């Protein structure tokens, strides 16, 4: 792909974060912790998932950001609404406001109702994510494959501003405590 000129500088929002997350402090990394962080709680966190949104607001435009997902085993990637439910439980589909791909289970799959299975051959250890709002697109770029094409929503609703969105997975496995990281420009 030829995206990579729309780059954006994601930073990751401290009061979205689910209760349990540990950002760095230049907001480009998030992981889960093994206990409460000792934050207070407000409307704004994800109260159900390890889930955590950019600061950034996108309401026009092209923007291309990179995301680390090394040694994972689970993570949710995408955009979604800056108005999407935070407390209780809920799916991620476009019709509750989400533009997503994860790993779950040795699988890929993008977020739709019901989910679709990705074909990737080579396990990413980055992945883009282009988003071009006038056009209602939202996709996803292998980079450790040359930038392959893992999956395009088009004819996207985005129906609001969009914030950058991320869910780092729980780790009862002991597997997956490894951060998402925002990859330098
Ligand atoms: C209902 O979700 C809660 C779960 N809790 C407890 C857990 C952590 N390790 C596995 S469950 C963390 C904060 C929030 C994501």
């Amino acid at each position: 792909h030829h995206h990579h000129h729309h780059m954006v500088h994601i930073t990751l929002d401290r009061n979205t974060a689910n209760s349990w997350l540990i950002i760095s402090k230049d907001r480009r990394q998030v992981r889960m912790g093994d206990t409460h962080q000792n934050v207070s709680d407000n409307k704004e966190r994800f109260s159900n998932y390890p889930m955590v949104l950019g600061a950034q607001r996108f309401s026009s435009g092209k923007m291309y950001w990179e995301v680390d997902v090394t040694q994972k085993e689970a993570w949710d990637l995408g955009v979604c609404r800056d108005s999407v439910q935070r407390k209780g439980q809920f799916s991620l589909s476009p019709e509750n406001g989400f533009w997503t791909i994860w790993l779950w289970q040795d699988s890929y799959e993008a977020g739709t109702s019901p989910q679709t299975t990705l074909h990737i051959q080579v396990p990413p250890c980055q992945i883009g994510i282009f988003v071009d709002y006038e056009a209602g697109v939202v996709s996803f770029y292998n980079i450790t494959d040359h930038g392959s094409l893992i999956y395009t929503f088009s004819e996207c609703v985005f129906a609001g501003p969009l914030r950058p969105f991320f869910n780092v997975g729980f780790n009862y496995s002991g597997g997956n405590a490894a951060p998402l990281k925002l990859c330098p420009l």
